[PDB]
């Protein structure tokens, strides 16, 4: 089915959401 | 598909959490 | 699809594991 | 169905990426 294809596509989105934030939390912690 | 569903709904709520929880975090480093 | 459905569960199971390391993260800085 | 299982794919990728990212965060927090 293509829902649940656009599903995975809008959780995947969200992942690199995560991705981004942790980008900026490692460098306020100096990482 | 009602089951996959409920399990995409608890994977976007997961998702949304994580999210806010990393938001507050940045938030507090920032500070 | 059963197959769909159960990974569906992994995921889930994954976003469990980042919540508990978050958890542990929260309490590493205080929060 | 090859297309979903390319985007399960990528997610898990995501995950365990996530999880080590935060693994590397609470173990030099932790330090
Ligand atoms: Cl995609
Ligand atoms: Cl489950």
């Amino acid at each position: 089915m293509k829902q649940i294809e656009d599903k995975g596509e809008e959780i995947l989105s969200k992942l690199y959401h995560i991705e981004n934030e942790l980008a900026r939390i490692k460098k306020l912690l100096g990482e």
